[PDB]
């Protein structure tokens, strides 16, 4: 299972692993990653934008991950 926090803690600490189910967990779950569930409720910013301002020397490899899951989720 998924949550905002736990992805948004896992992008910060760049941990594929722990986003290894995040596609089936989507797709099982029939909901988008878009969805107002994953943005912050204040800010508005979603997983990428997390996933962005966390790089580690110009590295973060949960960006194409997010991507890839983003395509094939809807």
């Amino acid at each position: 299972l998924y949550d905002r926090r736990s992805i948004f803690d896992a992008v910060a600490q760049s941990n594929c692993q722990e986003l290894e189910s995040l596609l089936p967990f989507l797709q099982r779950s029939k909901k988008r990653l878009t969805d107002s569930e994953f943005k912050d409720p204040e800010t508005g910013k979603t997983c990428l934008l997390k996933a962005m301002l966390n790089l580690h020397n110009g590295q973060n490899d949960t960006i194409a991950l997010l991507l890839d899951v983003a395509r094939k989720t809807d």
